């Protein structure tokens, strides 16, 4: 049941004491934070919330306003990805060197704050995943705490849209960001400019592309206005 | 009148049962009446009974399976044999009756040695549907439902998968399950609402009308996926998903007519 | 052979037989067929004849009075009742041989009462109810392939005749399905909506209670304005369900 | 009666008449008078005509122009100024009869000056009003009979595309003025040019009315961001699309045919 | 400074008061301020007022009503005749705020006749309510949109109407008379369009012309319903029924 | 002028040259020059050379030679090796330079050959060649009525351009680069899309459509990306900016 599982979650908490929580503004680790507060008191959680240039000031902006807003101490921390030549270099293993240095860094403040653990929202601990927490139930306890805000676009490393081998820029990342945040407001939540040098290369979900044609003009000057010189369509969709 | 009377209504009913067994498809409405169920009379004089079928996906008997699980309810599965019942195999006019029979028949069963006082299910406006008494309409239970903290349901509507068969076609488990096949197909592409009519060896596809502009994309990977599962022709319905719900006065009174004249 | 020896071929054949009977479709053969004699043989001398019937549209036999009137034709209709002959009515695969044993049967009987020496049809180079109704394929006599067609009416100054190929109604109704009056018209009368659309190319194949519409698939994303008026509009001529052939054109 | 009597009746009353000035228009019709006057009376008894005017395209008037000359006629372009007339430039129901009126008294005018016998049209009262002759009507042509004439005689040049009074794109009691008639043009000709041969741009103050055949709508769209665009800074403050289509109606089944017939 | 030293001054404003009308629309801030008076004052020593007229749908009123009851207060319903006001009915620039003069003085006609001491709405920290002296507690204490959710939150609320009405007049050109008729054709056209699954939509009126505005990712699937939509707003009274180039709020 | 003069100017120039080789392409321009020259000289005295190459496709090339002998010529294929010229291979913006220079050097070798006076091609109002048609100063609508008049209607209705403009300037052509975009745009006009581009960018292939047929591809998608792909390229794209 629900409340079997809350209670998981409720003891595994008392245990723990004073904890610092890796905040993503996500309804994940927007449970677990509540949670923290309700058990623990303002007094013993930190929240965290890593800004870098993988992800967008958007998320992050958004992330600290939400924990604030569910009454946790938020603290911001910044990531320096790219002074990791993994990451700066886009190698398929890049994932795990961007890992690293998240979690060395909130390893590091936890130490530094008191706290005995590190706390993430996976469906380092992840007490929803102990506690066997589906997606669902993630969505009942919520509700039944009055959540109802929270970051629900799901975002991921902006690296996946290089090449693996291709190196990472901060003129690179502005202007594939400010592309896909550009399509984002046409109404199109789900998208991707694969970047190519020259060539942007949008990625859509196939239910989608009908929709776009009234588009096609004006994100084919906008994407050329970011630096492209050929805007285009993939065939074959989203993924 | 208010919604609170009608929540009291319903509380004053389900203590006077005591004990009850709960009919649990996972939809809104039984969610609902399992919840109330379960606030007033507790876990232990509450048995929620989901019933797996062969007319019916094992994705939405496990769906509410792990609900009624999630609602802190004592659930049971039941298996209903539809087929055995030659009304149902033979898809005739009435088999809704028969299979609802066989299916209250199985309910009233299971409540008598559960020394359930009633069984409930989740009508509304042998068997109790204490919405309906309540005067509950589909609005009433939205507010009850978002009262009660109740978010997780199965929001597509469950159909039996004899209405995808003309009356007098006999089910089969090849032809069951070839209309179950193509229906998956079609939500794996992002179609959750939809119906592959099965006309022997054309197939005619349902959607709302809203999407018919997007499907244009999937056109040759469903023609090519549904003749693999076994039809000559793939079509889509030029009315589309409840023809004639979203249609202008003067057309949908034409297509009620149309609708009328193959009763 | 040169063209010219194949139009001069053609010219003395026309000559000998001074009066003719030409079976006229509005396609480019035919209209070649047809011209010739007019060149030939003057107007006085040929009777340009169009087959009205139930396997064919009415546009199509409009379309082929005006195109042989245009030429300076005189040009009469005449109308066949396919359905009459069973062969036909079953819709087998020898149905087509009695349809135009049966057309031929018609312009015999037209050129026995003009007093034209023949029949003439457009057949070209590359039948057997044409042979044996003694019609004469003058093009395909003369050696004619389509190229030599097309060359000819060039040389002639014809530009105008029909380009739309017409195809018998029965390829709608699967083999063995009974044609009756009702399910033609059933089907004609749809076709003929939907080309008014703007679909010049469509099919709408008749199974019994659903009609399973053919587009090419390039026009398929342009139909969808007209989706609730074929489908009532096609309900209205009859079917219970109106439906659209997810594979398209054939 | 035969064609072969139809043109004899034409040729004769053109003989009867021995000197002509012939309304040209372009179209198969005056074209085929123009052409049968001159072979009977000559090009010094043929004078062909072309009116020019605001309520229609530059590009027809040029092209009739051109077409006359081919045929090997004399021709002269003549501009009418259809907006002196406040009928025509207040649109009203019956300014297409004005508009009549002051094309075939410009007509008359010319033959007077150049000694004609008649003015002659191709029309398959205005006309008895200014004395004006329709021979291919008084021989009884129809449609077909035009073209079999046409054809026989070799004539394969004229322009095939309908023109239509740009007063139509124009509500009645709206008052036609150069900057509206200029505005509508524009528009329809932008329309043209992106690959929309049949379109109407109808004017509704600040509202551009767009008709388009239906079957073009889907494909339309890709366009609708730069249409908007180009017709606003034409003076449109708004650009939309008629969701009936152009012609609405004539494509739709019988039931809902007969209630937008009726709503009209 | 914190959500806290906010629901505090919320909450002594609202003792200080003792007894309030509050006007509720059913959105999150004057739900929030019903709960709040709901909690502070008792349910006899509040009344919410919602306010229906024709410048918004019966539907968002229903809503509120409703709502206001699920909240556990006493509720009741006011209808104002906005069109009585020859600046409303006119439409023209300041119409807005001859619609909020009216609206805050039939508040206090309320709240005086039942003996609060004062009208309260929700505004919050981010105009014809100070000219009528009506409170806007949420704004006094401080509330930010963040604020307002942060407080709902921790008193449970989680129901509320999340669909944003607007004032019909906005579909009507300044200088253009509203009347009955034409306000009842503008709703009537929305709502159809709503009804098939285009919930943010604008039917501007121009006359005979209806004007529909669409967010123009929407407008690709909306053309299976041109024909119906044209014909429905007809039916209602336009003469022409078009689409937007431009969009939603084009 | 009217068309008439034009013509005559056209008759003119042609009686004036007695033997002519014309260079025929199957379009309207060419197809017009060469009626013309058959109607005023004969078949005995013109020849008409198509011209065969890797950088046009092999179905363009068998309509025309189909097209002259349907219009009466007799007719010659030569074979054109763009891509033995360097210029061209490695192709700069001056490559069009070397590629005319070597088409008019072959159709002057058969001229020569054959006794012609002049080799004749179809250029318009808008080298060692003759285009009478630019001479007499006809235009596009000039072409079109003089088609008609002449009873003209069959004639390659899709403009031709020399695939290397489907590579950027600096890319090397290969037999192999040239053959997968060729098979390309093939299997893009046998869905019904006659005017096409595929642009070669290694492993993208960037499809150009005239835009107002864009909203119709969307049903071909997923079998034009899966053809694409399997011809070479890996990722299968659209411009959004549509042909040209
Ligand atoms: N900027 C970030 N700052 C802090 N923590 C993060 C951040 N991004 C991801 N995480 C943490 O890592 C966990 C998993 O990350 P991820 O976003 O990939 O999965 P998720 O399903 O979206 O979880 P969530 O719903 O919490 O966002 C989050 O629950 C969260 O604890
Ligand atoms: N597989 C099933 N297993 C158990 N109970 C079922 C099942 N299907 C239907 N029911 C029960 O019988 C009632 C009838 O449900 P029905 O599908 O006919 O309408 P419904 O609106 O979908 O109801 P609900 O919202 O409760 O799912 C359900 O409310 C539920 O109480
Ligand atoms: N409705 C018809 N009316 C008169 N003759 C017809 C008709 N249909 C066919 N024919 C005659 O029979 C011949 C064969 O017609 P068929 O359609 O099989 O071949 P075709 O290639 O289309 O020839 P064509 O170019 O003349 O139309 C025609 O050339 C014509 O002479
Ligand atoms: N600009 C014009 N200039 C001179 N005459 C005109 C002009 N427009 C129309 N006409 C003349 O008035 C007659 C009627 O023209 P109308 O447009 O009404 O019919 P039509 O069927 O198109 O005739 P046509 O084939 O000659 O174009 C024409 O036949 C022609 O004689
Ligand atoms: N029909 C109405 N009846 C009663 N009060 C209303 C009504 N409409 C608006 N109000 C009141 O005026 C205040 C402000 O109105 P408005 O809708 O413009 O702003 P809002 O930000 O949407 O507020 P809310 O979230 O409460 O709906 C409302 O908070 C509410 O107190
Ligand atoms: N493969 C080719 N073979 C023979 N001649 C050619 C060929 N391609 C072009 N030409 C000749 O050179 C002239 C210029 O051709 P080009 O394609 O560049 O312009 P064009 O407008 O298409 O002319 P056309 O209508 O004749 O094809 C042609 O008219 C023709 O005379
Ligand atoms: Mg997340
Ligand atoms: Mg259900
Ligand atoms: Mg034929
Ligand atoms: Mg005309
Ligand atoms: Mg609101
Ligand atoms: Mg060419």
């Amino acid at each position: 049941t629900l409340a079997t599982k809350k209670a998981t979650l409720v003891a595994a908490l008392k245990d723990l004491q004073r904890v610092t929580v890796a905040f993503s503004g996500g309804i994940d680790s927007t449970l677990v934070l509540k949670m923290a507060l309700d058990v623990l008191g303002r007094d013993n959680v930190t929240a965290v919330v890593a800004n870098s240039e993988l992800f967008t000031d958007e998320e992050f902006d958004k992330a600290m306003s939400l924990a604030e807003e569910l009454g946790a101490n938020v603290q911001g921390t910044t990531l320096d990805y790219l002074s990791d030549d993994h990451i700066k270099n886009n190698t398929p293993d890049s994932w795990y060197y961007a890992k690293k240095m998240f979690y060395s860094r909130l390893n590091d403040i936890a130490a530094n704050n008191g706290s005995a653990a590190v706390l993430d929202g996976m469906i380092a601990r992840s007490l929803l995943q102990e506690a066997d927490f589906f997606k669902t139930d993630v969505r009942a306890l919520a509700q039944e705490l009055g959540l109802t805000n929270w970051n629900k676009v799901a975002s991921c490393s902006v690296s996946s849209r290089f090449p693996y081998g291709t190196t990472l820029t901060h003129d690179n990342i502005a202007q594939v960001m400010a592309a896909e945040k550009y399509l984002r407001s046409l109404g199109f939540p789900t998208v991707r400019v694969r970047f190519h040098n020259d060539i942007a290369r949008i990625e859509l979900p196939e239910a989608r592309i009908g929709d776009f044609l009234v588009f096609n003009d004006r994100v084919n000057r906008q994407l050329q206005s970011l630096g492209f010189r050929y805007v285009t369509l993939d065939l074959g969709g989203f993924r």
